[PDB]
């Protein structure tokens, strides 16, 4: 039996769920017997698509991606593809690129929750729609499960959109700036923030409590970063969706050791990049408010009683 490495490119380590996807994943496609080479990119794109080439150069048999940038990585995969091989894109799916294969959450469904809790804090008023990074196709699929949702309420007049912006780079600190600006336009008459992740929620509250508005404005997050889970504990934030990360490093660990013995697959969606209806595994989210966080995150582990409230 060949011996296999796994060559894993990913983005940044500044969302806290990164360091957790790296570390459970490696732990256990290591304990199906390969080696796992990791490179951060650290946001630059020239500098992932670097980082992809020199795995390809230590002949890789599996590439395991998670794009900056989902638009700009076809070429080095298509170099991936003469070389024989495999290449998993990871929870962000890369966009005209002859993929093998993609595994993620259900991340339209992601959206939609979090428009669904929204709406039930704030179901009339003056709404803010916060995207996450324009170059991660996550953020459009984020927000298109937000609209069906929203949509209908736009659309009686219940709810007013007053104002829709991407936070570069899932940047906390931008998510301030943008927020603060926001709030200046408005003269602080919104009601709820549609803010899709946990990192930039944090930025956006920090713009509400200087203007006295934190605990009194909805504002929605994901990935329950621990600092989003005492917010939600204290009234700031509306909620958070929970997605655990073991059950998704462990599939991509199984799904990468199956590529490289060429095994087949079984996919639970397919998804168009542009180039090619790619197969994946798509898993299931789960909404965190403040009734159900003992239901959920303490009860996996993955905050402990004692992080979250001593
Ligand atoms: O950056 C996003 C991250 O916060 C979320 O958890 O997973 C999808 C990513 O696009």
């Amino acid at each position: 039996m060949k011996d296999l490495t796994i060559g894993m490119s990913i983005d940044d380590l500044r969302l806290e769920r990164w360091q957790k996807d790296r570390d459970i994943f490696v732990k256990k496609a290591e304990s199906l017997g390969a080696k796992v080479l990791v490179q951060s990119a650290n946001g630059d794109d020239s500098a992932q698509i670097s980082q992809i080439e020199n795995m390809l150069n230590k002949n890789v048999d599996v590439l395991v991606i998670i794009p900056h940038n989902g638009d700009v990585l076809s070429n080095v995969i298509s170099e991936a593809k003469k070389e024989g091989v495999k290449v998993l894109a990871y929870d962000r799916l890369i966009n005209n690129a002859d993929l093998d294969f993609y595994v993620s959450f259900d991340n339209e469904k992601v959206g939609e929750l979090q428009a669904d809790a929204i709406i039930k804090e704030k179901p009339e008023g003056n709404y803010f729609l916060m995207g996450g990074s324009p170059v991660d196709n996550n953020a459009k699929l984020f927000r298109k499960g937000q609209m069906k949702v929203l949509q209908p309420l736009i659309d009686s007049g219940k709810i007013k959109v007053v104002g829709d912006q991407w936070v570069d780079s899932w940047l906390a600190e931008k998510a301030l700036q943008i927020m603060e600006n926001a709030l200046t336009a408005n003269k602080n008459n919104i009601d709820a923030v549609v803010a899709s992740n946990d990192a930039t929620a944090g930025g956006a509250i920090q713009a509400l409590s200087a203007q006295g508005l934190s605990g009194k404005v909805a504002i929605s997050g994901q990935d329950a970063d621990l600092a989003a889970i005492k917010r939600i504990v204290e009234g700031t934030q509306t909620m958070t969706v929970y997605k655990p990360i073991t059950n998704l490093a462990d599939k991509a660990a199984e799904l990468s050791v199956a590529l490289g013995k060429e095994e087949k697959l079984e996919p639970n969606a397919k998804l168009n990049n542009g180039l090619k209806e790619v197969d994946a595994y798509l898993l299931d989210p789960i909404v965190v408010t403040k009734d159900n966080i003992d239901s959920t995150v303490i009860k996996d582990g993955f905050h402990s009683k004692e992080a979250v409230y001593k």
